């Protein structure tokens, strides 16, 4: 269990939201996960196996510790961060660091589409941090070179594979890229 918290996900930023608008309206705008930011698990092997399109971003409810508030999709509904184009860093927060086989990275195409549900076929891999196995926590932090050729609302995925599990944690991030 874990999230990405710089930049900050959108599982993290519904538990920022909960302490700046309070319980019930982050949860009607994010879904449960306000409490379990740590929390969206679903299958591994993405992206030819793993959460279902349109269930991405809640990782199909989280492995039933969440509900699907993170799979609306629409240009308005999230928090979106500025980011730039070229090398950024992303630091993940383990509340149980797992043995890790694998990060990796996509981002939307350039064409994407901010008001359907989100497919697989709209992200790119833009890196993958391999892992010896050991516990998550031994690499905090990975170095990503994030698109130089594309602006405006983007949605990096960050997916975290565990070692010793079927599973793994998605996290999308809103970012407005410049
Ligand atoms: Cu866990």
């Amino acid at each position: 269990h874990g999230y990405i918290k710089e930049p900050v996900s959108r599982a993290y930023m519904g538990a920022l939201e909960k302490q700046t608008m309070g319980w019930t309206a982050a949860a009607q705008k994010y879904g449960s996960v306000i409490d379990n930011p740590q929390s969206v698990e679903g299958p591994k092997g993405f992206p030819a196996a793993g959460p279902p399109d349109g269930r991405i971003a809640s990782a199909n409810g989280g492995s039933g510790q969440i509900d699907f508030g993170l799979d609306k999709q629409t240009a308005d509904h999230w928090v979106k961060q500025n980011i730039r184009g070229g090398f950024n860093t992303f630091t993940w927060h383990y509340t149980a660091p797992h043995a890790t086989s694998k990060w990796h990275y996509y981002i939307t195409k350039k064409n994407w589409n901010p008001n359907k549900p989100l497919s697989r076929d709209e992200f790119e891999l833009i890196g993958t941090v391999n892992h010896d196995g050991s516990k998550a926590d031994t690499n905090l932090t990975h170095k990503i070179f994030v698109p130089t050729d594309r602006s405006g609302y983007h949605i990096i995925l960050g997916v975290w594979d565990v070692a010793d599990t079927s599973n793994a944690f998605y996290n999308v991030i809103d970012v407005n890229l410049t």
